[PDB]
């Protein structure tokens, strides 16, 4: 009867304040996510990263889940002509969110570069049950979401084609977004067919100032951080949070898979004493009395794999119950008892699929309205079923229309 779950998650390592942030986690045996860019591997991010390959390292070895957050963060949208200093130079000016998604096909395929560098410096990487690059991803400066076919959300005003949030003059439309937004939920959705989940996050234990001279010296302390987890537990925080450009439109408030869980977003280098603060001296002891105050107020901590959690041989699923079974999202039909001869799969009664994709996929359930691409072609749902291999969408004419 724990009083809700945590997931920690990290953004933009491997870095070498990783390994920092690795120990003091390991020392009380939590297990954190960690979204990882491998472009700090070849030496080219711009961030003390001598040791990304001892963190990659060290992460995976002690069991933390290595997910997918993009080769160079969507750099190569900040410059001109992406090269290795391109990192230090997007620093520079500060334009990281400034049309930081424009060609969302080749945006999408730098998720998939990231895999081959994470391959190349860790070739037996695919050993390892705790590498999850291949299908939990998170979009750069995008509080997006792909879970279910019916658990959506998109950042509406996540990336911007020209002013910055704060600035003087900032409209966000969100019945016409930017540019760059439609581009990243373009992304989304050409992640979510390749087979990812991506996640957001609840609360983003971030600069409580990023204005100070040394913003990382004001993150929030591990008390008042404990009191924003508390806040977001089932109040829908992805949609009241702040920044506007932190803001998850969309999100299905009350969804049950969201129910008693909290998802907090920070850096691993928050955590580094350089040219953002006293992080290591600040906040490390920050982060590890924030493990221990959480777990006694009632909180215990999971890995964004078990977010939906994995179907099991023995437990008992109600009509409805979301897992996941080799990596693919299912909604239980009928309640029973799952056993070792009916797993989840494409043709099981006792499940439907539910991955967050549109190409037109077997053993889903369609609602009218539903829109699916087939063979490169686009096809409305016109009546409620479930898909099967007699009802593909170009030769059944009752179930669909090609949208033409
Ligand atoms: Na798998
Ligand atoms: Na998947
Ligand atoms: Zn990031």
């Amino acid at each position: 009867a724990p009083k809700g779950t945590i997931y920690l998650t990290f953004d933009d390592g491997p870095i070498n304040a990783s390994i920092d942030v690795i120990n003091v986690l390991n020392e009380q045996g939590v297990k954190g996510t960690f979204y990882f860019n491998a472009w700090h591997l070849d030496g080219i991010g711009d961030e003390n990263e001598d040791r990304a390959l001892e963190a990659l390292k060290l992460a995976l070895d002690t069991g933390h889940v290595v997910a997918n957050h993009s080769y160079a963060h969507m750099v190569h949208n900040c410059v001109d002509e992406f090269g290795p200093t391109s990192g230090a130079e997007c620093n520079a000016t500060g334009d990281h969110q400034i049309n930081a998604y424009q060609d969302p096909v080749y945006d999408a395929s730098t998720f998939a570069d990231n895999l081959v560098v994470f391959e190349r410096y860790l070739p037996n990487i695919n050993s390892y049950p705790n590498y999850f690059g291949e299908e939990l991803a998170r979009l750069p400066y995008t509080n997006g979401w792909r879970i279910t076919k019916d658990f959506k959300a998109d950042g509406l005003c996540a990336t911007s084609d020209d002013l910055k949030p704060w600035e003087p003059g900032y409209v966000c439309d969100l019945d016409n977004p930017s540019n760059s937004v439609k581009a990243s939920i373009e992304v989304q959705n050409i992640l979510a067919n390749k087979g990812y989940q991506t996640h957001g996050w609840d609360v983003d234990w971030s600069p409580e100032n990023w204005g100070i001279p040394m913003p990382a010296n004001s993150l929030t302390e591990a008390e008042a951080f404990l009191g924003y987890v508390d806040a977001a537990l089932n109040s829908c925080a992805p949609t009241t949070i702040n920044p506007i450009n932190s803001k998850a439109h969309g999100f299905p408030c009350g969804t049950p898979l969201h129910a008693d869980k909290v998802v907090v977003l920070t850096h691993e280098f928050l955590y580094e004493d350089g040219k953002r603060g006293m992080g290591a001296t600040q906040n490390l002891p920050k982060l590890a009395k924030f493990l221990r105050i959480a777990k006694e107020a009632g909180y215990v901590f999971d890995t964004i794999d078990n977010y939906t959690p994995v179907w099991q041989v023995g437990n008992a699923y109600a009509a409805g119950d979301y897992v996941t079974h080799s990596g693919t999202v299912y909604k239980a039909v009928t309640a029973h008892i799952a056993q070792q001869d009916w797993a989840p799969s494409s043709t099981s009664s006792l499940w439907t699929n539910a991955d967050p994709a549109t190409n037109w996929t077997l053993n889903v359930s369609y609602e009218a309205g539903d829109v699916v691409t087939y063979q490169g072609l686009r096809y409305l749902v016109n009546v409620p079923h479930v898909s099967q291999a007699d009802w593909t969408p170009n030769t059944q004419n009752t179930l669909f229309t090609a949208l033409r």
